């Protein structure tokens, strides 16, 4: 359905959930910051 965790975001919001988008290609979602 969506990327998780070190998936490949799209969106900075989380992609899934509770995640940011990497700024660093390709874009990853990450753990938002110190979550």
């Amino acid at each position: 359905a969506c990327r998780e965790w070190l998936g490949g975001c799209s969106k900075d919001a989380d992609c899934c959930a509770h995640l940011e988008c990497r700024k660093k290609w390709p874009y990853h979602c990450v753990w938002d910051a110190t979550v």
